[PDB]
């Protein structure tokens, strides 16, 4: 009885139970439940789903159906009233670099992706949502409220299609709708290699037998590699500048060209692979095609893990790090490694850390030419600016020398994302990521703010006065009350992001709990966690310690100087040492004397 294990996208994999490398799919990590953490399975439910009809319909779908006796406010009205602001002066994070934001996104992309259903692309039901704004099946449009200026320029709604669900589309009744995670729940560089055997092979250089990833043929970066292009036509990247006609990149993760600094990070990571496949080949000429591909992958997988747990999480989690992510005690095959549905909204705290502009800096960390600083909205699905406007060195310099946006209760999401988002299969720089996030919380059946505060053992405010105390903000609380009427109805994404930050952290208490717990699980439930005995050799492990984001940059770019601590705010030249003092990865401990 009950669900008892459903899923359509599961197929044809035999576990090689003593293999030394991860599957691409994530299958076989947990030997007693081989599908746990595998790509293309339902996101985990830490709490039961909450839908308007119990099974599948999002709160907000039917106008007369309340949540807890009140209508849920339109996602766009929530965005306009609470999330927006005009003035970028004074928003920057004085002790986080931009790389802090961008690493966040890399990590997120390693861990989760819940992709939109295609009900009818090859039909104009997908432009029946766009053009007519008609709710139905997987079309769930974000309707504009009364005084929205997008009414005057953009029509009635922003189109939105519901996330795909397991046992696939579009009929699903008897049990509750569970959304898919299309990437491996393990922190394993699946964003570099793919989470599907088919993609992971297409990405590889299967002409030389040297364990390499395919590089751009068409274009190179002063010799250094670009990712290959996706020859999808239509490329949304071509669309944003048809004169330049430069396509999107092809990577392990389908979202790699969403924004130019994500694309840039992917580039660095690929380079670091193909570089590792070269240096291993000189160190061990006995090694064949896979051997080189798997050993490099395995290294890069570890790098991600170390930077994330050593450098990134302590500065998001601050004083709460210890409470949730104690020192690693070993692989615990009882721990659920799966990504939870709520984590995929919790980790969207990063949307508040993205600033309005991106800079290209030259070799003296100075403005690279006349258009050096660009508005963020010009850089969505923009690969042409990497290629025909300076390569990645100047963007990486910007990444290190510039700052992230600081989360601010009065200045939450820059207008670059809130009014000017570009969606593929849409024409316009006119979408709203905050609104989209709120619609998505509802799409995914998220429990409200107080259920999560309950989950995390935090107080649950019922009153305007209660909320003011929890948020430490009268005005913000009054605005949430006017819109939602009860704190029980507040969507988790806005709720968790409105809380003041923990000391030394960049998230509030509720998010630190949700995030912290999921990352603990990611580590403890991973058999191939880099420091689990026997995944690497002791020799290799003391070498892995050396790794830094600074060294990643020195190797896969023509940059000569970099900070020691790349995630905190760093000012040039005062904080910039040379690539020579950035400790290199010692690759001797992988040298095998084995015919
Ligand atoms: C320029 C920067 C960014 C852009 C343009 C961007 C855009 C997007 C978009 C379009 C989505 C899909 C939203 C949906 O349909 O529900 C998304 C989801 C997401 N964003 Fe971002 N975002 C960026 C930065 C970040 C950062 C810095 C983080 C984390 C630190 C992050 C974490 C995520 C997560 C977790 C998801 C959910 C992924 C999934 O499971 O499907 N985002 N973002
Ligand atoms: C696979 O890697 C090899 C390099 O080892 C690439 O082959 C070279 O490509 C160009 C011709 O376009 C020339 O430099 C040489 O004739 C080739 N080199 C060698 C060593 O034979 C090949 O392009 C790679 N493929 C991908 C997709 O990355
Ligand atoms: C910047 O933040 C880090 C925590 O990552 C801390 O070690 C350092 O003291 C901070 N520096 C300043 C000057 O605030
Ligand atoms: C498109 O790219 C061309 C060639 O790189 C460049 O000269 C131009 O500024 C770009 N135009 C737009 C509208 O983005
Ligand atoms: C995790 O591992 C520990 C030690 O084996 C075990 O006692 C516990 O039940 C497991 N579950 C979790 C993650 O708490
Ligand atoms: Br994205
Ligand atoms: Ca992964």
């Amino acid at each position: 009885s009950w669900e008892v294990g459903c899923g359509a996208p599961v197929p044809l994999v035999k576990c090689d139970e003593n293999s030394p490398y991860r599957t691409i799919t994530g299958d076989c990590n947990n030997r007693r439940s081989p599908a746990l953490g595998a790509a293309n399975r339902a996101l985990a439910r830490w709490l039961p789903a909450e839908y308007e009809d119990g099974l599948a319909l999002p709160f907000g779908w039917t106008q007369r159906k309340t949540r807890n006796g009140f209508r849920v406010p339109l996602a766009r009205e929530v965005s306009n009233k609470i999330v927006g602001y005009l003035d970028e002066e004074g928003v920057l994070d004085q002790n986080r670099s931009l790389l802090f934001m961008q690493w966040g996104q890399i990590v997120d992309h390693d861990l989760d992706f819940a992709p939109e259903t295609e009900l009818g692309s090859n039909e104009h039901s997908k432009t029946q949502c766009e053009e007519y704004c008609i709710q139905g099946d997987n079309c769930f449009p974000i309707m504009f409220p009364k005084n929205d200026p997008k009414l005057k320029t953009q029509g009635k709604c922003m189109p939105f299609f519901r996330a795909g669900f397991v046992c696939p589309t579009p009929p699903y009744q008897s049990l509750a709708r569970e959304q898919i995670n299309a990437v491996t729940s393990f922190l394993d560089a699946s964003l570099v290699y793919g989470s599907e055997p088919s993609l992971a092979s297409r990405l590889r250089n299967l002409s030389s037998p040297l364990g390499l990833m395919a590089v751009n043929q068409e274009a190179w970066d002063h010799g250094l590699a670009y990712l290959p292009f996706n020859n999808k036509k239509p490329s949304p990247c071509e669309f944003i500048n048809t004169t330049a006609r430069v396509p999107c990149f092809l990577a392990g993760d389908s979202r790699a060209s969403e924004q130019i600094l994500l694309a840039t990070a992917h580039t660095l990571l690929l380079r670091e692979h193909n570089r590792l496949a070269r240096e291993l080949k000189k160190l061990n000429p006995h090694w064949n095609g896979e051997k080189l591909y798997q050993e490099a992958r395995k290294i890069l997988g570890a790098f991600i893990q170390i930077i994330t747990f050593r450098d990134y999480l302590p500065i998001v989690l601050g004083s709460e790090m210890q409470k949730w992510i104690p020192p690693y005690q070993g692989y615990n095959n009882s721990v659920d490694p799966r990504i939870s549905n709520v984590f995929t909204f919790a980790f969207r705290f990063g949307h508040m850390e993205v600033p309005s502009t991106v800079s290209r800096l030259d070799e003296n960390y100075q403005p690279w030419g006349p258009e050096a600083e660009l508005p963020l909205h010009t850089l969505f699905f923009n690969t042409w600016r990497i290629i025909k406007d300076g390569g990645i060195d100047p963007l990486v310099r910007g990444l290190l020398a510039k700052k992230s946006k600081l989360m601010n209760q009065k200045k939450m999401v820059t207008s670059e994302l809130r009014n000017k988002l570009f969606q593929p299969t849409h024409k316009i720089h006119g979408f709203d990521l905050a609104a989209i996030n709120l619609q998505r919380c509802r799409d995914h059946g998220m429990p409200g703010y107080n259920s999560w505060r309950g989950f995390c053992g935090l107080s649950q405010p019922k009153t305007l006065k209660g909320l003011q105390t929890v948020l430490k903000n009268k005005i913000l609380a009054k605005k949430l009350m006017d819109l939602y009427k009860t704190p029980d109805n507040i969507d988790i994404w806005i709720g968790g992001n409105a809380e003041p930050m923990v000391e030394r952290g960049r998230v509030g208490p509720l998010l630190a709990c949700l995030l912290g717990r999921q990352f603990q699980q990611i580590r403890d439930g991973d058999r191939f966690w880099w420091e689990n005995p026997g995944v690497f050799t002791e020799k290799q492990r003391d070498s892995l310690q050396k790794m830094s984001f600074s060294r990643l940059i020195c190797d896969n770019t023509h940059i000569t100087k970099v900070p020691l601590h790349a995630f905190q705010a760093n000012n040039y030249p005062h904080d910039f040492v040379d690539c020579s003092t950035v400790d290199k990865l010692d690759l001797s401990p992988w040298a095998s004397r084995e015919n």
